[PDB]
């Protein structure tokens, strides 16, 4: 990639130490740019949720698919469940976000911690298929823990029938007490619920699909054990893109899982990581891999820097990786050490096709986790690390085993008091790659591959600007 | 060593300066390499225990040893202790780890206050030579603090002979309520107690043993005073490796000290050091050393760096003597600077034969200190440095010299609440340097030396990961 | 009641201000006295849960009546209700605790939540009728709050049949790891769980019962609206007792009542409040009450006093109304001031023949309200007035007669961290009582109230003694 004259440091570069120059630029506004990926992942936004199982699930999977970015599955998980997950995200509306459904008979407790398993603020009580009332914090605040919901004092809801354009919910929620709207199906079963920021979403972003206009999903598999078999069950069980994920992705055991995948045939796109050499990413293409996760210690959850010093710095790692892989014509996933949407930016910058979030997106209302609270009462959630699952494999063998083993390693990630669902993270992300596609002018990722130039900024150099 | 291209550095670079890019690996598994150290100490794991009177005692000697790695005793210490520790030492079972021992006359505080000397967690008290009791932290408390120790509540222990594998008492302490278990002698007399986590470790290190199969040891003594004699006469004693240590590993002291012992041809390895100098290596290397000591400085103890300006970072000066000893053919053992176990897999990366903890070890439940408590109750202990023991020499005198002479720092080593003994520790480090093994793909510690690559990382780098 | 000589105090004396001088005494022992009532409310102990929505419910009912105590159901309840809590009652064991019975397709929130209902501090896992699993604290902490019950790991419990006397029950129960036992009926469907305590508590306390053998249970009605039916309608219900409240009890409007209900010849004991001066309780005596409480302002939740400035200092109230009773052969309920079983004592000593606990109850685990948490984690529970339910009766009529009606007040009555259950509460209460009884040395209720002696204390004399 392009760097400034005179800028030859030697040491490998991070987010921090990296900046991008701003060029001459014909894109006129945000919008104007496109953050359709190149991968064949087919993400329309350059956003990955990580296969971390506190951060990967049906949720958080509907909702970046509806936005347009894939979520792998996390690995190690009993394909029940991932057959379950698959048919759930694969049967949800293009454009309607699914609820909490409350049955009738659900209790007070029950259904104020459902409240926040959604960012839309207010639950649905459906009756026989039919929504017949709305619970917030408010009302549910105040009556007994255990009082069941239909004695709740249900609130009235803006009913519109499925298929009216965002425009005509948009007005219709211009003045309603409560933001979100249920979308009924023509019947009038319950289809689903729309937002105000949902309504106005349903443009900007455009859903990330399959052939057969269903929400894109992915899921991960790890070395250990019939790799092909797995990724065989796994290409039946609708998984539209498999990830093979471990600590090291540059051994003999990874490249014969690719091996296996490959001639496997299943057509689906090929993920392997993670390695932060060329040489590496050189031996997962020439193993039958077209798209090569890169990153091994940057992560936020990543441990292996502190107990064995390696790792590499992530941007460099990204820039070499996918430099080497356009040389052989495959493509880059730049995974972990993402915390700000400049993350984001540098990463496609460097040449990254796509990026990969991980536990930023754990601290969301959509994450599979529980929704603890502080002292403060500062809502947050807890984010732990994959561990074995990443990790290549009696009693006395799984206790030998597990005292050599990291340990699960475990983060409080905050939710923002007001911007917490993991719809508005997609916003600064998307909105952070616009402005940096406008600054360096260029109309598709591509484009800022091309036309990007970064400079190297010291310590006080990141101090510059807001927070 | 290999660096990355283009790293060049115009500064001497320190552990958290660097990190080591994975390469390809062909080690499946953690347990698949290998940590024997080749110089000659013959120690199965790359830890040395400092001599230091604050890290070095008897207890930690034997369960060092039991582990795989040598302790060095303190120096300046009187030759009857001395033989008194190693004669303790070298009689210790290969595989039991000894007790508190507890005497039925023992009052209950002295059984608290040595209920923590040992990882066990609990104390045996044995009478007549025959084991008939057990005590812990539950039945000691609410008893009235000098009561005696046979009207402590002594409860059931799992008595297993000695010679039974570790499956065999791993499987009898599944559902213990106490976690050890007392290996007895044949004749019924109490030879040692074994813990679940050490029937597991019993398998997974090689205790280090000397040529008549007892634990290793070693001791060190300084320059000052008659070097060959005090050498000699610690030769004689039973230590298996000497130590000559001093501030200033190249002065003309260290050259005549190392010369004399190499003259008495006692046949034990030489270790001398401190020097973090090319030139200072080759000169002890000359004066008839095997192994040479680097690091002056970077001890968590040491402070002449800021009250005199010198010094090394220990990264640098560790692999430029390591390639100036392995060009003389002698071997390296970085000391000092040791905090996280990335500072093990660097120093050894970096070339040396081994690296050696120092007061990281301090903070153990086998250092030889007192256990004292904070206000927080959080446990902790005190490492102070060696000072005039590691430099080189009436009231009048006395004083005048101490005037001068660096005062003895003391810093608070916090106790880990839950692996708060060394074995942990050392486990930590043996998982730390076994993975840095399996991303480089090294199946042994030369092999590690020679197939390592190492970039240069900046301050934000250092920020990746979980701390 | 018999007086100290020269104790002739010129103001009415609350319990604080008064004490007991001990007697010559016979009882041996504590289980030596009886505390039956004489009321003919048959309560055999002389406890009484208060009318207030608080602290009164179904689970206290059931409980305090197998304790040998009455409740006193909440007035302005609907009957529906009233109909299902009396048929609750009626169909418990007399011996056996009525359990949190848990469906296993309960969720993990559920249950928690659950848990805190009873001082068992276990629930069952039922299915089909049969006892199939038991969850506490322990299981259920760390596991998903939304994940199934099914999949919480259920424990094992002792199952014993019902039937089987209190001592094998509790010698089966001496080293259970769980506290409860389950008492399964012949046919193997699960009819209750009684635990080691309430094995312990089987023999003291002789369970309170009807005619029929079912645990007593009482309800309350106001005055304004039709009271005749009100009473009626009640007694239909399965109520033993019927009590009137009201703010104040020597109304024209209590009168009407009271000649009401005893036309009514419903045959259930007659219970009027409140009074606190001797014509009042002649007043209501003559309307054709059979009891009477006593006692407006001692009232913890009571605000007359500071609002109003009436009311009477509980003691003598009590004193004087029980002598005015006996002298025309009814009997008193002491009602209000009661945070110390010594409060109970001297309510029984001035001649009462029975005592109302109220709000002091509603810090229990039984009470029906919401087991809230302060930021100090320590266990406590909102304690609220009856206000307009104790009171004499459109939006505007409504908002007009709310403005100047007394606010609920609210208490925070703080759960016992170790005792919260209110098996607890009436064992300390019981325990007092029965100490007050040995000291005087009356062998019942009637002998306490005969030869006790009473004294007058200052403010310094309440400091005697540990708090
Ligand atoms: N009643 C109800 N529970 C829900 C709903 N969505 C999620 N849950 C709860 O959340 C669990 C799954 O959590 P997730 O993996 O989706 O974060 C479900 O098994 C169920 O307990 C909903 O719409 N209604
Ligand atoms: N070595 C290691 N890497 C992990 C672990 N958990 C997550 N990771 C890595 O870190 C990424 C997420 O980090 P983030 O992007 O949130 O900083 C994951 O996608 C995975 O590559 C773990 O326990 N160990
Ligand atoms: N009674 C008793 N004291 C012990 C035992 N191990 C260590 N100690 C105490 O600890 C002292 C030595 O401490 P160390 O140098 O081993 O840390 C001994 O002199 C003795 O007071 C033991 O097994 N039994
Ligand atoms: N100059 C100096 N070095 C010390 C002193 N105490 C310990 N050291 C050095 O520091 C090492 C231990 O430091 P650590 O490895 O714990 O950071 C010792 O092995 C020794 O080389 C002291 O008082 N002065
Ligand atoms: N599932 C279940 N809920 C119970 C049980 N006991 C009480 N509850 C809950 O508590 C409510 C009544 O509370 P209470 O008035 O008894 O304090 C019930 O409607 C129900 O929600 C029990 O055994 N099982
Ligand atoms: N005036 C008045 N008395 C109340 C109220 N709530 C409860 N009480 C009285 O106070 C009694 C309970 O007080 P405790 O016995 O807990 O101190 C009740 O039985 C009733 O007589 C209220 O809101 N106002």
């Amino acid at each position: 990639v392009r760097f400034l004259d005179g800028h030859t440091p030697a040491y490998d570069l991070t987010y921090n130490d990296v900046f991008v120059v701003p060029g001459r630029s014909d894109v006129a506004s945000r919008f104007d740019v496109d953050l359709s990926t190149v991968d064949g992942s087919g993400t329309t936004i350059p956003v990955v949720v990580a296969n971390m199982t506190a951060v990967a699930g049906r949720r958080m999977a509907e909702t970046v698919a509806r936005r347009g970015g894939i979520v792998v599955l996390p690995q190690d998980l009993p394909i029940t469940a991932v057959s379950e997950t698959v048919d759930f995200v694969k049967s949800r509306d293009l454009v309607v976000d699914t609820p909490v459904t409350l049955s009738p008979e659900d209790s007070v407790s029950d259904a104020n911690a459902l409240l926040h398993k959604r960012a839309h603020g207010a639950a649905v009580v459906v009756f026989e298929g039919r929504p017949i009332g709305l619970v917030t914090e408010a009302n549910c605040a105040g009556v007994d823990r255990f009082a069941r919901v239909r004695d709740i004092a249900l609130s009235d809801f803006v009913t519109a029938p499925v298929g009216t354009d965002p425009r005509e919910v948009f007005d219709l929620l211009e003045h309603a007490p409560i933001d979100v709207a249920v979308m009924t199906a023509p019947d009038g079963t319950l289809a689903g619920v729309l937002t105000r920021t949902g309504a106005i979403r349903a443009g900007i972003y455009t859903p990330a699909v399959d052939a057969k206009g269903r929400l894109r999903i992915a899921a991960a598999v790890g070395i250990n054990g019939d790799v092909g078999a797995k990724a065989q069950a796994l290409a039946e069980a609708g998984a539209d893109l498999l990830v093979i994920d471990t600590a090291h992705g540059h051994q003999a055991k990874m490249l014969d899982a690719i091996k296996a995948v490959a001639s496997l045939d299943l057509g689906l796109p090929l993920v392997a990581g993670n390695v932060v050499s060329a040489e590496g990413t050189r031996d997962l293409i020439e193993a039958g891999a077209s798209i090569v996760k890169v990153g091994v210690g940057p992560g936020a959850m990543c441990t292996t820097r502190m107990m064995t010093g390696v790792g590499r710095p992530q941007f460099s790692a990204v820039v070499e990786c996918a430099a080497a892989a356009r040389q052989l014509g495959g493509h880059v996933w730049a995974d972990g050490g993402v915390r700000h949407p400049r993350d984001v930016a540098l990463a496609l910058a460097a040449g990254a096709s796509n990026v990969m979030i991980g536990s930023w997106f754990a601290g969301t209302y959509e994450s599979p986790g529980d929704l603890l609270f502080d002292r403060d009462d500062r809502p947050y959630k807890e984010s732990y690390g994959m561990a074995s699952k990443r990790a290549v494999a009696s009693s006395f063998d799984r206790a030998r085993k597990g005292l050599f083993e990291e340990g699960i390693s475990t983060s409080r990630m905050s939710l923002d008091p007001a911007r917490g669902g993991v719809e508005d993270l997609l916003d600064h992300i998307t909105s952070g790659v616009r402005s940096t596609c406008t600054y360096v002018g260029a109309a598709n990722l591509p484009e800022l591959h091309e036309k990007v130039v970064l400079g190297v900024q010291s310590a006080a150099g990141f101090a510059e600007g807001h927070p």
